[PDB]
DNA sequence: CCGAAGCGAGCACGGTGCTTTCCACAAGATATATAAAGCCAAGAAATCGAAATACTTTCAAGTTACGGTAAGCATAT
């Protein structure tokens, strides 16, 4: 069975206050009868931390190194800049060259 | 007719511990025939497994309609 979407507060919590070291043991004390990367897969789909912020200026001249180094035509492998910069998914990215 | 010289020679070398070509004619070989019985054995007919050239669905990618605040400039008091 799916969530209810009245778990994931509990894992986070308990997530926060061990540390993020061994989730075995979190999903153990949360009680879903569920194994750890089941439920550890949507606790990052519904984490925060995944996405990014506010654009800096440093990272543009990592980006246009990249595109210069490893574009082609009127396509840009986003993808590869996924790769290497961390943080950004591929769904928002594009926009960095839109 | 004896004499010299080769010359071939029996004689010794210790104790022990077979193939094929024909007359012989007396058997063999090949010949049906039931007849029950199961199996082996090659030629077709039916059946099923592997799969490739196709159809559904999954999944990556970018471009899409729709904001979230924030900053530079006009004009009233």
């Amino acid at each position: 069975q799916e969530w209810s979407r009245e778990e994931e507060e509990r894992l986070q919590a308990i997530a926060a206050a061990h540390g993020h070291l061994e989730w075995q043991k979190i999903a153990e004390e949360l009680g879903t009868s569920r194994s750890a990367f089941q439920c550890l897969q949507k606790f990052q789909q519904h984490n925060k931390a995944l996405k990014r912020k506010e654009w800096t200026e440093e990272e543009d001249r990592m980006l246009t190194q990249l595109v210069q180094e490893m574009r082609v035509g009127s396509h840009i492998p986003y993808r590869r800049i996924v790769y290497y910069m961390e943080g950004r998914d591929s769904m928002q990215l594009i926009y960095r060259w839109t």
